[PDB]
């Protein structure tokens, strides 16, 4: 439709101009079907265009895949969220770990795990030391503090009973059943040709390696696969792999409330309708939701992400079968991402 084309062009064109974004891809999911748009360049020096096959860094959007994989492992009966972390890493003997559960790791409520795993952590035994030495600020299950060192560790532990590495579990249990055939934790050599450069100060960059990066911020994907990701999370009923279906649902269960947002497994959720104001607006108290509310279809379900050189956003409203993915190769402010996303989806209501 013209409706869609017009709404996207009039919102994204000025965004790209305002933020000087070199390349961008957008998918709009409207009545459950995808509509694709591209602008600019994947690689400026080469004048290589963004296409539907261009790989972008998802940054913290990766957390939605980690949440889902975790859900799938719960649905298989391999783990429960109330399991202590030490059940799956018994070398975590330091006593601040008594009481910290997989839930707390998955939902940033362990008690002040830091935003990043320290740069100096380079090995498993360095990572052990880091967790053994860490002193919580708060008792578990009382404050939400967004942290890569939290959800990162959740992902690493949640796959232990599978007998697979994190990457293998993700590939076989999430990417392949959903036909996400151009989505990668590590871009393989034959796909480097489609891997966009990110731009940070006009300098071409890719995300740096770091501990727990696969789990926390390391996925690369195309606009097509990300449209398929959104569809799959909006209509889990449509998926044949039954544990994956259930795990998708579990990742949208509401475990905690903080202000007007509910924490799922990677996904974050607000009741629909809501404004861009409220979508956008440190540690904050949580309230347990008991039992966790089953996925509420009347929600704005979203996650933002931004590596050094990229900015990404995914949002969807399952009860409307409406959604959007925005992938760019420059990191630009979150309020701008949300405002554009909301303007498009509000117009297609």
């Amino acid at each position: 439709p013209q409706q869609i084309n017009d709404i996207v062009h009039r919102t994204i064109t000025p965004l790209i101009e305002q933020q000087k974004i070199p390349g961008m891809a957008v998918a709009v999911i409207y009545q459950g079907k995808p509509y694709y748009f591209t602008w600019g360049y994947a690689d400026i020096a080469k004048k290589q265009p963004v296409t539907q096959q261009t790989l972008f860094e998802l940054g913290a959007v990766s957390k939605t895949f980690t949440g889902v994989l975790g859900g799938d492992a719960i649905a298989r009966g391999e783990i429960k969220l109330s399991d202590p972390a030490t059940k799956y890493w018994p070398e975590l003997t330091a006593k601040q770990w008594n009481g910290i559960t997989l839930l707390h790791l998955a939902t940033y409520t362990a008690g002040g795990l830091p935003l990043q795993v320290p740069d100096e952590v380079k090995s498993s035994s360095d990572l052990l030391r880091f967790y053994q030495n860490w002193q919580p600020a708060w008792a578990p299950g009382t404050q939400r503090l967004y942290a890569n060192s939290s959800i990162g560790l959740f992902g690493a532990l949640a796959v232990k009973p599978s007998g697979l590495s994190f990457e293998q579990a993700m590939q076989t249990r999430v990417f392949q059943p959903l036909k996400l055939n151009h989505t990668w934790i590590n871009v393989p050599p034959p796909e480097e040709k489609n891997y966009a450069w990110g731009y940070r100060e006009g300098k071409a960059v890719h995300v740096s390696p770091g501990a727990l990066d696969a789990e926390a911020y390391g996925v690369k994907s195309t606009i097509e696969d990300m449209a398929r990701w959104v569809r799959s999370n909006m209509n889990p009923r449509d998926i044949n792999d039954k544990t994956l279906q259930q795990g998708i649902q579990l990742a949208q269960s509401r475990y905690w409330q903080t202000g007007d947002m509910y924490q799922g497994l990677g996904w974050e959720m607000l009741d629909w309708p809501v404004n861009p104001d409220s979508i956008i607006n440190a540690a904050h108290p949580v309230k347990a939701i008991t039992p966790p509310t089953p996925a509420v279809r009347a929600s704005w379900v979203h996650k933002t992400g931004a590596t050094g050189g990229f900015g990404s956003y995914v949002a969807f409203i399952p009860e409307k079968e409406l959604g959007i993915v925005m992938l760019a190769n420059k990191n630009y402010p979150n309020p701008a991402r949300v405002a554009a996303a909301w303007q498009i989806l509000n117009a297609l209501q």
